This record gives structure tokens, C-alpha cells and sequence, in this order.
């Protein structure tokens, strides 16, 4: 029993966290291999301009109280590219994988190269994620595990002035319409993951949450009439798929819920709470509820 | 900018589970140097732990009964000893893993992480706090028995917390690194019940207080109250006593955003007399007591918004 906000065991990403320093600029990198990857801001834009004028030995890369030495540089889109001479003996297996909006990650927040805390999050509709960065947190990673692998999702850029963040795969392509500068950007207006509210209502379920369901259905076309009212993102056929096995698994079909749900929206909770919480849930997904109710490890 | 639930980094703990098994039971070790600490339940059956006498079941127990996994690998146990609720497992290897480390025994209203593990092997990291009743509310299912709780200041890992049971309202109890268990809770399939909860009020404050830092005021009012009065309204909504003790950890929190804690105290008795009228306090519609005044001061920024 319990339902909590998990992340994955960050041992294996904590073993590739450096620091980079370029000037009067320090962040943080991800060593993996014989590179060292962080945001190309460290150098701060003509970002090319500002590049040529660099030479190896400007960017200093602190491994621990081990001082890496930089032998080649590049960069692939916002991402700086560190070659450096000695591999990580610590690199685990890896990918690099670019997350939709309404998936979930660990975020491991560092300052000077060191880990300091893991936090699990979503990526929202808007592109932004919601997390927990002060300065010097620049070049923190998102990331999930798929058995042994690790797939690195994200790299920590900016904050914006809601106090929400922005950021990177690890290609160096932004998520969301930002560019890495000083210039006037707003997050765009957010909207509610929808199939991962029903996850959360399912994961209820699970724990024995039961005051909210009712005896009545609704039609996929109905329900998403009344979620573009309440500033909830559109639930597809994918989502109503996706959520096939917590319908087997508690018999209660996934248009059962969305009635459910809509008599929420419309009602509210009347003084209850569902799962110690007050509003409804949504950065847990379908595969997250599932995993957290079965015990699978890394 | 922002205000999360934040665990410590889990690295140096997961280097240290194994998992451990006695006849059909199978649970989680947790591997310092050379020796493997785990609940002591590992010995009994089911039937068992109605009135189990430990004495008896691990004197009929010797070194080649317990098998201990670290990875794929196979550990050797050559000795051991119960120590309250604990049993110590001697190996014949020290765990090159070890971290610098400490067993520490928490209070009520303390935080730490969880690694939660399934044989041996850790599935997920969460923070929560020892609740005022001695339990924790976790998320655990069968096989994670011997999962930890920690913090880790610097580089040293404290070790506060050793999972051993589920009460039968789905909350959770354990012992100390030592043994020893938190509440009047005894490692027996006998009734027993977690006593009636209450909220961490010197928690509350300290998340009002990251709230001003992180730019919100809105539920402060023009009052302040005495100690003893602003107790009197808190008993009333299960609510922790507030000591001096209390204030006097406040005490930073309170010269950096410039409210002293009776005026906070003041702020929290409105809010739990007229409730939140459809707004937010760092992104939750409930009062937040699972982070202490210290965990608020290590988050935050040393500049108020
Ligand atoms: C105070 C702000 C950030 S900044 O002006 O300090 N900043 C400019 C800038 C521009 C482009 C790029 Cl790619 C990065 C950056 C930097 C940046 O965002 N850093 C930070 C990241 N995460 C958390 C931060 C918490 C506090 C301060 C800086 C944080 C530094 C937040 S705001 O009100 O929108 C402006
Ligand atoms: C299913 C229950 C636990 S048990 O009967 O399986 N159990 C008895 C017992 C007694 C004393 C001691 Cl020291 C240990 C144990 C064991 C125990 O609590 N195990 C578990 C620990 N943590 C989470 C668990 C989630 C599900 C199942 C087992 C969990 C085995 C929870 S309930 O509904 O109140 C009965
Ligand atoms: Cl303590």
C-alpha cells in the first residue's frame, strides 16, 4: 500500500556528473565515455562567433578532485560537445531519447558537479517542466531506466519568469518554442495531462479510493467537450488504449472514469481527497501507476 | 525558483542492498563492510509470526541456512547475531561499496529517503517523514522488508530507517539501524493499530515560510498570537503542540523573510479557520508538513522573492 511520487535509483547518472567552468561561468556536464556534455551558454549570442575565439584549455572539466583534460570541442545544436582524454570508467549502458509532453522523469539537480537531490517530474503540454532549480543548477539531467539503460531525456537551461523551467534533449534541440538568450519569453498557457489524471484515479482504485466512481458512462466525444472547457488536454483513442490494462485489472472501463472525472471538474471533491490530495493528479502516467503497483527494479 | 519534494541522491545506498534468504522467506540486506543488517522476521514463517520467540527459531539456524546475493554474486555468511529486531549477518567480504557512514536514531516530524527494494534490487526513491503516531506513510508491497531510509549530509549517509511491516490501515512500520523500533510496535502478527494522527505543525510554518521566500503572502494577515493561545486553536484541528523549541528552529527562517513565528502562527490559525478559497500554496490545495525547517533552508534560495 502507499502511493508516492517516485523517481528512479539516480546511482548510475550521479557516477557522470562533472563540473565546467569557462571564464566566470561554472555548471554542470554529463560525462559519458570520453565526452563531456553541458548547455553551450557556459561560453556566455552568436554562439559560433563566441566558440572560434575558444581554445581546449579554456574550458576547465572537474571530475571529483580530478581535473579532466579537454583535447576537442563541438557543438550540436544548444548542446556543447567537451572531447576529453580519459572515458568515464563509470559510464552505464545509455541513450539518448526526446520525450513527449505528458511523459515523466527523474531530474537529478546539481550545483559545481555535485548532486544535491532527485526529483521525479512531467514534461507539461506547454513544453515547460515544473521543477526545482536555483543557480548554478544549469546542465542537470532528466532521465528515465528501461532495465540496465539509462535514457537521458532532458538537460536543464533556463528558468522563465513564472519560475518554471526550459530546457533540452540531449541533442541540444529545446523543448518548447525558446532560444538560449536573455530576451522576453513566457511560458505558454497550460492545460491538465488527461490520461494521466485517469492513471492517477486508476492507481485510486488500486489503493481503495472507491467514493468518487459512479454507475454512469460517457462517449469519448462528450467527455473531450467537456475537458476543453476545464483546460484539459484532448484524451485520443492512444490514451483509452493505453489504459487497457488498469480497466481489465480493476473492471472499471475507461469511459466508466472520464464520468467519473467529469463529475469532478464540475462538482469538485466536496471536503474528500483522493490519495492525500486535494486536487487532481496528473504527472504520474499509465506505465508509472503500473510499475509503482508491481514491484519492478534496476 | 520552485518547491519540490525532493529526495538525496540514492547511489551510495544502492551499492549496499543485497538480498537475503531464509528457507521460503527472501527480503532486502543492507551490506556495510562485512556485514549484512536485516529484520530478524527473515527466520519465521507465516505461521510463526503470530507469537514468534527469535531466541528459539536462530538458535536452530546456522551460517550456510542464510543465502546472501550481491549482484549475481554469491556472499559466504560466517557468523551471526541478533541485535533487538535486527539480525547481523557476518560475511567473508567487505563491501567495496561502503560509504562513509552513520546509524542515527530520528525523531517525530524528521524527514529522510526511501530506496525501495525487491530482492535485492532497488525500484524506486521517495522523501517522507517519521509521522507524530511513529509511522511512516510509504509505498511498499511484499518483498520490500529491509528497504532503507536515510539522508546524506556531505558525503556521510545516515541511516535512519529499516522497513519491517504493514499495519492494517496501509501504513508503515520499522526499526533504527540498532534494532529498534519506532512507536509501541512490536515485530509480531498480533493487533495492533497506528495511533490517531496528527499534523507536523513546525513543518506547516517552515513550508509558509519557503512560500514567502518563493514570492507568496497571500494568507498572511495583520494579527500575531501568544504561544500558549495559538496551541489552544491548534489542538482543536489535530495539530502538533508548538514548543519553544519549536520557535527557536524557526528563528532563521523568520530574520530572513522578516515575520516572526508568532505572526506566522497567527497566519497558519486563519488558514485553518477559513481554509484556501480555490488558491494554492506552492502548488497544493492542503497544508504541507513533510518538510522540516531544515529541508526548506537546503531548497531554498538565501534571497527572499
Ligand atoms: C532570473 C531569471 C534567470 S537569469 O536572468 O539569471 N538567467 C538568464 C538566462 C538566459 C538564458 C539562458 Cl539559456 C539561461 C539563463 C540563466 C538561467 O535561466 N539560470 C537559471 C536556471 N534555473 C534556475 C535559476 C534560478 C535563479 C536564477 C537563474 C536560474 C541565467 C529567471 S527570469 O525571471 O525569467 C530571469
Ligand atoms: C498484507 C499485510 C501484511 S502481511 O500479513 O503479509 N505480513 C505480516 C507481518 C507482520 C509483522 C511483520 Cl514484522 C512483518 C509482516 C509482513 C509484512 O507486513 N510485509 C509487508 C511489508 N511492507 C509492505 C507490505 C505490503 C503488502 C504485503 C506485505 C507487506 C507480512 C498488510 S495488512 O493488510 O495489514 C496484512
Ligand atoms: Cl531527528
Amino acid at each position: 500500500s502507499g502511493f508516492r511520487k517516485m523517481a528512479f535509483p539516480s546511482g548510475k547518472v550521479e557516477g557522470c556528473m562533472v563540473q565546467v567552468t569557462c571564464g566566470t561561468t561554472t555548471l554542470n556536464g554529463l560525462w559519458l565515455d570520453d565526452v563531456v556534455y553541458c548547455p553551450r551558454h557556459v561560453i556566455c549570442p552568436n554562439y559560433e562567433d563566441l566558440l572560434i575565439r575558444k581554445s581546449n584549455h579554456n574550458f576547465l572539466v572537474q571530475a571529483g578532485n580530478v581535473q579532466l583534460r579537454v583535447i576537442g570541442h563541438s557543438m550540436q545544436n544548444c548542446v556543447l560537445k567537451l572531447k576529453v582524454d580519459t572515458a568515464n570508467p563509470k559510464t552505464p549502458k545509455y541513450k539518448f531519447v526526446r520525450i513527449q509532453p505528458g511523459q515523466t522523469f527523474s531530474v537529478l539537480a546539481c550545483y559545481n558537479g555535485s548532486p544535491s537531490g532527485v526529483y521525479q517530474c512531467a514534461m507539461r503540454p506547454n513544453f515547460t517542466i515544473k521543477g526545482s532549480f536555483l543557480n548554478g543548477s544549469c546542465g542537470s539531467v532528466g532521465f528515465n531506466i528501461d532495465y540496465d539503460c539509462v535514457s537521458f531525456c532532458y538537460m536543464h537551461h533556463m528558468e522563465l519568469p513564472t519560475g518554471v523551467h526550459a530546457g533540452t534533449d540531449l541533442e541540444g534541440n529545446f523543448y518548447g518554442p525558446f532560444v538560449d538568450r536573455q530576451t522576453a519569453q513566457a511560458a505558454g498557457t497550460d492545460t491538465t495531462i488527461t490520461v494521466n489524471v485517469l492513471a492517477w484515479l486508476y492507481a485510486a482504485v488500486i489503493n481503495g479510493d472507491r467514493w468518487f466512481l459512479n454507475r454512469f458512462t460517457t462517449t469519448l466525444n462528450d467527455f473531450n467537450l467537456v475537458a476543453m472547457k476545464y483546460n484539459y488536454e484532448p484524451l485520443t483513442q492512444d490514451h483509452v488504449d493505453i489504459l487497457g490494462p488498469l480497466s481489465a485489472q480493476t473492471g472499471i472501463a475507461v469511459l466508466d472514469m472520464c464520468a467519473s472525472l467529469k463529475e469532478l471538474l464540475q462538482n469538485g471533491m466536496n471536503g474528500r481527497t483522493i490519495l492525500g490530495s486535494a486536487l487532481l493528479e496528473d504527472e504520474f502516467t499509465p506505465f508509472d501507476v503500473v510499475r509503482q503497483c508491481s514491484g519492478v527494479t534496476f
